[PDB]
DNA sequence: AGAAACTCATTAGAG
DNA sequence: TCTCTAATGAGTTTC
């Protein structure tokens, strides 16, 4: 694949949807992927990389 | 059984 | 140059 770059909308509503939500349905994924007009990958893909993120944190 | 989604670890695209 | 993070690979869960 190439790099998406997500708009500061997109990560706005990923990162709500994170607090809410460590892990995403797929009716949510689905809910999200059409609203923010993005394929299940990324956003499968953005929760994945965001848990690891959180882990490190701290 | 097979398909989808996880974790770890890493590679590499861009601010 | 430096730092964040999207995407991919190997290997493992889960239903």
């Amino acid at each position: 694949r190439t790099r998406t770059a997500y708009t500061r909308a997109q990560l706005l509503e990923l990162e709500k949807e994170f607090l809410f939500n460590k892990y995403i349905s797929r009716p949510r994924r689905v809910e999200l992927a059409v609203m923010l007009n993005l394929t299940e990958r990324h956003i499968k893909i953005w929760f994945q990389n965001r848990r690891m993120k959180w882990k490190k944190e701290e």
